[PDB]
């Protein structure tokens, strides 16, 4: 389900990366596509 709120217009300047910030009591697992993880949904179209 898409959220209804969104970021733009952010600077471009450097480079982008994924991430995550956790305090405690905490188990999650990056999907990173493909070899990785595997996805659970279809990527939206374009999206690599």
């Amino acid at each position: 389900q898409p959220v209804q709120g969104m970021f733009e217009n952010f600077n471009i300047d450097g480079l982008f990366f994924p991430v995550v910030s956790f305090s405690a009591g905490i188990k999650v697992r990056f999907l990173l596509g493909g070899r990785h993880g595997e996805f659970k949904f279809l990527p939206p179209p374009g999206y690599a």
